[PDB]
């Protein structure tokens, strides 16, 4: 037994057992090589590769291939890639069955239990399962590893569209092999071959969001994965968290609440409240690593303007959110905390636009996530130990048992 | 930013971030009054009563009951909690179709997506997610969180029973209103009522199974409910780390190694064996915490002996067990290591005999701890925190993009 100085941020909790980092905060679980973040800067890079450049030069397809690999693809690798993904995109026959008994509920179980079902009749996953039952993990076994994680990757959209289409009464919309992973999103959804501006828009939010930190969902594909479980039951058990209010929600919020507001002249006065205590917290401002702008927020803000100047801004989400910004980035209380525009601050916007219900966002991020959360599961076991942490017992011991009849 | 000593028995990587320990070994998550375990006298309690007097003196529904609410119940209150237990046993008819899809699946897969299924139509559950998305968690939403918690513990063996009756192309057997929980799982499983003897070894390694400190399926569920999630997920989350390698199978590969011993004669030669690098390893045998016999094995050693007192040892293996058992607490090695039987060296037994299949076990272990995990999530929801642990870069920053055609 030794002791270890932890450097944390968060509230520590007294025990007899010592002072318990409440949820962990700031406590390090690896090193990774996946994603990295200067929140002084406003920075983030993807395997080394700032986002600015990938958002601007690449796809989800070559983005999610840069974080599962560790590299750019070669003309070649991206091809093969490209057309096992489109092949991956259709889902089983019970897996369907699923979501269409799971189409009256909330999007997140569905996706809970679709992936689940989905791994279930994999064969991949059956012998990568057969494989790590014995503790075996080399070479054959990280090939079905890296095909599962591929299929993670492709089968995520399909999920939820179908979903969206059962739970309006619609026919489903099954993939089309012609159309790349963001626009056959939009196909599946409501049955059309989305306009390219729509596409460009989901695309760069798949690449967006596709790394960032280690959020209590890929903290749980972590913690499972850790047992040696299997990849889909890992993905499952991250959109559990993930679907938990404290994890997801701001950019649905910040819409909701733009509607609310309805003015942009109520801008200078909203920021003026939420500097007061109990005042109402502006969605999607500040951030806990980033001090600087969110490198993200940057890009997608612009990528709304492109949409609203093509589409119209007839609820004024645009105008609105426009105009908060520019109050939160004048006003001293957010100027001298660092308290910038995080992406939730726009992202629901184009979503709304488009048409895609509320309840539907966060199992997007879902599909942007998924390539992060296989690829940091098959970091973690590139040298994994199960994750073993203690609670403090105070209770009482050796109590006497009372006869039911005298209690 | 502060620092804070945290003690730890686990492997510690340094980092540019700091220490990372590494599986988070023995870190403290919070105070805890649900279980303890005395490792060097080989004590468990759950809530302040030892195991012991538990397994003599109660029943799965009152160790339920003890360790959902903290106390024991008086009369009314267990014969209440036992007949909400019965009104809630029948599964939501979508939930049985998710499980009839998954029939020719592994059950770990049809439990995970049958638990996020059921917890999809579930009232309560809707109105519990609807006041934590508002961050409303007061004596209503607790009278609500405790029902469900209720209805998993409650389930669970319903999920279990109707997935093996449909692997094999049987009808489902629903669940008699008349039958003590762990004789209806047996009812359930088989189509018949189980013989008292029988229903007992469910009944005991039910209790003393319900919860065991903090291994990483209830540390799954923990960062699950962390988010507010919902307490159906986070069951499922906890059953996709259970369902890992190193979670469980050791109940099941010591019955696969007596079998494959054959001989209790083979029982001196084995265990010495085992005192030699290596080697092979003595199922069951040693624990991270036990450093005596586990009690769990003791009680449910004395419970096998019956069975097979009854039933007979057709297998040889409580005689191959047993033999095995001797040659390890009289070999001064073990005693000296403190390396004693824990309960995987028996608990496999019974449910061999009994022809519950191997893939069931880890399900029925499910359908005990169930009951940890819930009085664990509501543990934690008293004074919840998000869990935000980090991970460390370690890589290259600014790599230029390279057109495709040039890599
Ligand atoms: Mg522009
Ligand atoms: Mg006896």
């Amino acid at each position: 037994e030794q002791t270890v100085q932890v450097k944390t941020t968060g509230k520590i909790l007294q025990s007899p057992c010592g002072p318990i980092i409440h949820g962990l905060e700031d406590v390090l679980i690896k090193s990774t090589s996946i994603s990295d973040i200067d929140g002084e800067k406003g920075i983030l890079w993807y395997r080394g590769y700032r986002i600015e450049e990938l958002a601007r030069l690449s796809t989800y397809e070559e983005v999610s291939y840069l974080i599962l690999y560790g590299r750019l693809p070669t003309k070649r690798e991206l091809e093969d890639y490209i057309n096992r993904m489109k092949k991956y995109r259709e889902l089983h026959p019970a897996t369907v069955e699923v979501i269409r008994n799971l189409a009256k509920a909330h999007p997140m179980f569905a996706l809970e239990a679709a992936v689940a079902a989905e791994g279930a009749y994999d064969e991949d996953n059956q012998k990568l399962i057969e494989a790590l039952s014995v503790g075996r993990y080399k070479a054959e076994e990280k090939e079905l590893a890296y095909r599962i994680a591929e299929k993670l990757v492709a089968k995520m959209p399909t999920i939820v569209a179908y979903h969206y289409r059962f739970s309006r009464g619609l026919e489903v919309v099954r993939p089309r092999d012609d159309l790349g992973h963001a626009a056959n999103f939009l196909y599946m959804m409501f049955g059309r071959e989305p306009d390219p501006l729509a596409s460009r828009g989901i695309d760069l939010y798949l690449i967006l969001h596709a790394d960032h930190e280690v959020p209590a969902s890929t903290f749980a594909a972590h913690v499972v994965a850790s047992t040696l479980s299997d990849l889909y039951s890992s993905v499952a058990a991250a959109i559990a968290a993930l679907k938990g209010p404290l994890h997801g929600g701001a950019n649905e919020m910040a819409v909701r609440n733009y509607l609310e507001i309805g003015t942009p002249a109520k801008a200078k006065e909203i920021v003026e409240a939420a500097t007061k205590p109990g005042g109402p917290k502006l969605m999607g401002v500040g951030h806990r690593v980033y001090k600087a702008y969110d490198p993200r927020a940057k890009i997608f803000k612009e990528f709304s303007r492109d949409y609203v100047a093509k589409f119209g801004d007839p609820q004024n989400l645009f105008a609105i959110a426009s105009a908060i910004e520019q109050e939160v980035l004048s006003h001293p209380y957010f100027q001298q905390r660092k308290l910038y525009p995080n992406v939730d601050f726009w992202s629901g916007i184009a979503f709304y636009y488009m048409g895609i219900p509320y309840e539907y966002f966060t199992p997007i991020f879902a599909m942007s996530r998924v390539v992060g959360w296989v690829a940091h599961v098959l970091e973690y076991w590139e040298n994994n130990r199960i994750f073993r942490p203690r609670a403090c017992y105070i209770g009482p011991h050796d109590l006497q048992y009372i006869p039911l009849e005298q209690r």
